[PDB]
């Protein structure tokens, strides 16, 4: 992760190790570079993570905080997630019909910002934890729309153009509480993670560690999430979690982390670090080349495995038979 | 800026986008309200811009044009500014002694109105551009003095009384040519911008965008002006110009724009819109409250920075050392 950076103005260290959680695997630091540095462009083009420290991407939002937001964001509805533990168990509603025994571990709920601020206030007066996650569309107040327009769209748009990425699928505003943890998972789109308030420790695993992270079945509501409990790894069920090695960093106000598509990421708001605020940017990856180019990269093999699982689930007319058939194919033949 | 307003009498649109220049930043419309509307009074009291459409402030001047003026204004002298480009580079004479390498980019020149009208005529027979700017004192013809007396002094005086503003520092008559551009800058006084003939696009930036507009050093002849070339922004020298968001409008005959003190403003006479005529009104802001009131507003912090720069320039007995000392104070200590 690297030594805690010293804040300007002789203010103490931004954070200290005691705020970071302990895990069973090793890690090395993700590079912190300047957007002008040729090495940063090199990392992004090769689809490797990099923390850009001077993009000014969300510059107008650095002043944001709960008071400012509540007052100017408006009186619309915001999706607030809640959990009893620190780990926020998110899931896919549409895939619940496939796994009837799946009991929910986290509940969402629309509410007004001022309500979230209040509901958050008394919880600080507690084991419960909330996590607000909502898109930054025009639906919001005029002032917030001005700040939004003030983002460095010149930088990010140029970045989108040279990488060949597709459309910006969405912008997500995230406000969480200290200690909050979003378990490891991967997304299929390219992502620029812009930190605004507070610090978050981000642990990333490359796509080739698929075999050590044991993702749920594609048809399961937790598709794309790791089945391993990072706080208590079951080595009998997931032996290869003992070989996992990750890339880590702690991002703070002004930092932008590039999370390449298909890369795993574990995110946590530093303990006793106050609330955190982040805005993420999603872009569809560049279209896959017409003619295949070998040797296939790891993320491409992951795409293929996802496709096989999907096709099989439809061909058998039932996602619950996917596993049995796969075992039938493999046992005594390929294993 | 808003859709071009349709002129009365089924005359086409007042103007069309093709007449507006293209810039790298986003903008939203300044409210166009009636002076009777409570929202307008609310905007002015909170020191936010607003275009009042029915003040009748300069009603008698709406008939004005070059012929009428030349004939009745008199045979006195008028300060005419000239430039080779469209951007009029104005400067402070008194501060030239501090920056000897500063070469002038625009020249002033007293001349008689009929001469200005003539000099303007052949230029339309060209890259040169002129801009007449002179005060409306009794020095002028009897007829122009009658029109002047006919301004709605009842409205503006009442406005001056309720806002607590100081004396009317001056009245400026402005006559320019289509395409003319006055680069972004801020004034320290409150201003009512009364449009009389033609249309002008006005782009304003609030005081809190100080960090994105990079004003010249206080001792520089271009003090209060932005160092950024809006037509070709140097993002390496002024990275934060990528985060600038402005408030825009196009004022025409009869409109009065309130430009709050310390607010930045970029003004341009619509392309192929003919000459433009404007009269501005300057008032010293209301005296700063005896006991400070936190949290300080942005314009107050700008006042403080200007004061520090001024004091430092005198304390070191030389304005050229201000920068070196500021860097010495900051480097490795606050940055
Ligand atoms: O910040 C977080 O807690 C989660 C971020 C995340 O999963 C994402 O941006 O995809
Ligand atoms: O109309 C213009 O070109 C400039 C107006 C201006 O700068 C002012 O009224 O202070
Ligand atoms: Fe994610
Ligand atoms: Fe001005």
């Amino acid at each position: 992760s690297g030594e805690p950076r010293e804040e300007a103005g002789a203010l103490g260290p931004a954070w200290d190790e005691s705020q970071l959680r302990s895990y069973s695997f090793p890690t090395r630091p993700i590079p912190r570079l300047s957007q002008s540095d040729p090495r940063a462009e090199e990392l992004i083009e090769n689809e490797e993570p990099v923390v850009l420290t001077d993009t000014n991407l969300v510059y107008p939002a650095l002043k944001w905080d709960l008071e400012y937001l509540q007052e100017n964001i408006g009186n619309g509805d915001f999706s607030v997630y809640s959990a009893s533990t620190h780990k926020f168990l998110y899931y896919d509603e549409k895939k619940m019909a496939n796994f009837q025994n799946f009991k929910p571990r986290s509940n969402r709920e629309e509410m007004k910002f001022h309500e979230f601020v209040e509901k958050l206030q008394d919880i600080q007066q507690g084991e419960e934890r909330l996590y607000l996650q909502q898109t930054l569309n025009d639906t919001v107040g005029r002032k917030i729309v001005m700040d939004f327009l003030g983002f460095n769209w010149n930088w990010i748009n140029k970045q989108q153009g040279k990488r060949g990425w597709g459309q910006l699928t969405s912008n997500l505003l995230l406000i969480g509480m200290e200690g909050n943890v979003t378990p490891a998972h991967y997304d299929e789109q390219q992502n620029f993670f812009a930190q605004i308030k507070g610090y978050k420790r981000c642990i990333l695993f490359p796509p080739d560690q698929f075999e050590c992270l044991y993702p749920y079945p594609v048809h399961h509501p937790c598709d794309r999430q790791s089945q391993v409990d990072f706080d208590n790894p079951d080595y009998e069920r997931f032996p290869n979690f003992q070989n996992v090695v990750g890339y880590e960093t702690v991002v703070g106000p002004g930092d932008v982390l590039y999370i390449p598509m298909y890369w795993w990421h574990h995110i946590e708001s530093l303990l006793n670090g106050g609330i955190t605020i982040t805005v993420n940017f999603w872009y569809k990856g560049a279209p896959t080349p017409k003619r295949i180019e070998y040797p296939l990269k790891a993320h491409q093999k992951v795409a293929i495995m996802r496709n096989i699982e999907k096709m099989l689930g439809e061909a058998l007319g039932n996602p619950q038979e996917v596993g049995p058939l796969l075992n039938t194919m493999i046992k005594g033949r390929y294993n």
